[PDB]
């Protein structure tokens, strides 16, 4: 069930996993949802993606304090756009360790964003070098190649059926790939399929802006990306 907390929505997806949802009223597009994850592991919480704003991200922290009451060990963000990185300063104000793709931390200031404190590096084949992602527990992090943005990264949650492509992936009903302003049109299709190949056992694909979808979301996305080349 959708749990309301100030202006945000939280939905439990699995015993240790919640989706956080924040909204931006965007003229001509309506109220736009943005989703991230909250993962409980041991006696701590891990956050995937900020909300659109610092104020909303602070509300994520207030919800975690009230409903879970365990420390937030770290946050990782999936790309340097406002919907996923717009609340980075709220995390730093709360003393949370933050992580992003090295490329995201390089891009962040020009994107009007605050960089994460820690940079991730990726093996040639896209899996995060674990030494750059300490204490990530069940959070498995994978750079699929450039797509929605050059810096986009993806996460799977070990011990669940859940993976999250962020804005790389569109749901199975999408009428476009959306914002291609920062997209790599050459590599998009390959990166979407690489995400599917990295997390072959994931049946619940958490969507960046809509309800969770099946693996049809990944195939629909790569098929739309094929038309970009
Ligand atoms: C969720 C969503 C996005 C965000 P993303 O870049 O991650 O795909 C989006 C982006 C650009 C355009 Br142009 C339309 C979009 N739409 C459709 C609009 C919302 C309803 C009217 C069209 C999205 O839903
Ligand atoms: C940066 C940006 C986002 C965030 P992301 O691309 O990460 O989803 C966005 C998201 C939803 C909608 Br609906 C429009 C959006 N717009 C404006 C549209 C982009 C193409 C024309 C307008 C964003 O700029
Ligand atoms: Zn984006
Ligand atoms: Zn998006």
């Amino acid at each position: 069930g959708d749990q309301r907390f100030g202006d945000l929505v939280f939905r439990q997806l699995a015993p240790n996993v919640w989706q956080h949802t924040s909204y931006l009223d965007m003229p001509g597009f309506g109220a736009v949802a943005s989703n991230g994850l909250i993962v409980r592991d041991g006696g701590r919480v891990l956050v995937v993606d900020t909300a659109w704003t610092d104020d909303q991200t602070a509300q994520i922290l207030n919800w975690i304090k009230q409903e879970i009451n365990l420390p937030v060990a770290l946050a990782v963000v999936t790309h340097a756009h406002q919907d996923k990185m717009g609340g980075m300063d709220a995390l730093h104000a709360a003393g949370i360790a933050t992580y992003a793709n090295a490329l995201s931390n390089q891009l962040a200031p020009q994107e009007g964003m605050v960089a994460a404190q820690h940079s991730l590096t990726f093996a040639a084949n896209g899996w995060v070098e674990p030494a750059t992602a300490p204490n990530f527990g069940p959070l498995k992090v994978f750079y699929p190649g450039p797509g929605h943005t050059s810096d986009n990264i993806t996460v799977g949650i070990d011990g669940t059926d859940i993976a999250f492509g962020g804005c790389l992936i569109k749901d199975s009903k999408a009428k476009s790939l959306g914002n291609l302003g920062d997209a790599d049109t050459e590599h998009y299709a390959a990166s979407a399929r690489a995400f599917g190949a990295a997390f072959p056992k994931a049946s619940m694909i958490v969507m960046s802006h809509s309800a969770p979808d099946s693996r049809a979301a990944i195939t629909h996305t790569a098929r739309m990306a094929d038309k970009l080349r």
